[PDB]
């Protein structure tokens, strides 16, 4: 079956794993461990990095038959396209595209402070700006059941991840937005999602790699 | 006509401007000027940020009729979709998706060092890794006329922008890869591209905003 390679971390693979499960895709995972101490040994990966036939060697990666894909969003689309989880109407496609990139932005933004040694200093400012960002997601969603519209698309998996990451980070952030809270519920309530969430496959943490000041383990 | 809003800078709009021209799209540009001095005044934008009706207010933005799009790749896909410039075969679509993300990666990496005050220290290391990055683009293109395959797609506008940027930065970088040199030649050769490159509309630089240590002006 398909093989998903990534660190034994949640990181950028969370949405992919969720999507694979929601779609009944048969896959195996090649987990790569990183070294502890000051020598964050990545050799387990580096030593194999150029032996997989990947055009642009990177983690995560998905190998399906003759297709070797890298870059999160690319893998997400690859799978989504196989199950019609990309927009149908132009309007839907537009919303997918905007979000696909927007979520990647918000994700990296968080990533930058949790890897920066001076995390403690940056944290406050981040927390100040957080309500405005979250607000935007709320207003975008409005009263529809899913971000692209009336049907779940691969982006809901991305949005969910970003939201879940922030509730972990600052537990109270979603409170002022019942809109998002309901969304999270609708998502985790999906038969396949909850079924996966109660298995030994579920890897909700560590959030980031060993070399992070927050979310590591 | 569609209106493209951005700083009066090359930045992330370059590929967009190129795509618009190559496709005959009728558009206008709303250029926002940034302040100099230590008070990098962005009020020109801020004062208007929430008056355009964008879901996720940002630069650049494209406003076509009732469609308001933000995020570079969204704008690019929007225009590309309108003119069949996204992949056709599955294989073409995969290459598009990988490259749409890879180029954005490489773009951001360069950006980070050119905005960081310690640009001088960082430059050498960047230059050391550069030949490897470029090599990957070369091997991926191979003997094909365009990155996606036999037909030009929106990604070529993206790949070109990155290559061009690195040629501006480190003039000799492409030399070891005639593959890429030719590609740039083919691209700049396209009737509409050359026509545009010789107009007053062409805006090859500044590369980055007034607050960058390299590529500013």
């Amino acid at each position: 079956p398909m093989i998903l390679g990534y660190w034994d971390i949640r990181g950028l693979a969370h949405a992919i794993r969720l999507l694979l499960e929601y779609t009944d895709s048969s896959y195996e995972e090649k987990k790569y461990t990183m070294g502890d101490a000051p020598d964050y040994d990545r050799s387990q990966w580096l030593n194999e990095k150029f032996k997989l036939g990947l055009d642009f060697p990177n983690l995560p990666y998905l190998i399906d038959g003759a297709h070797k894909i890298t870059q999160s969003n690319a893998i997400l689309c690859y799978i989504a396209r196989k199950h019609n989880l990309c927009g149908e109407t132009e309007e839907e496609k537009i919303r997918v595209d905007i979000l696909e990139n927007q979520t990647m932005d918000n994700h990296m933004q968080l990533g930058m402070i949790c890897y920066n040694p001076e995390f403690e200093k940056l944290k406050p400012k981040y927390l100040e700006e957080l309500p405005e960002k979250l607000k935007l997601y709320s207003e975008f969603l409005g009263k529809r059941p899913w971000f692209a519209g009336n049907k779940i698309t691969f982006v809901d998996f991305l949005v969910y991840d970003v939201l879940d990451l922030h509730r972990i980070f600052e537990p109270k952030c979603l409170d002022a937005f019942p809109n998002l809270k309901d969304f999270i519920s609708r998502f985790e309530g999906l038969e396949k999602i909850s079924a996966y969430m109660k298995s030994s496959r579920f890897l909700p943490r560590p959030v980031f790699s060993k070399m992070a000041v927050w979310g590591n383990k």
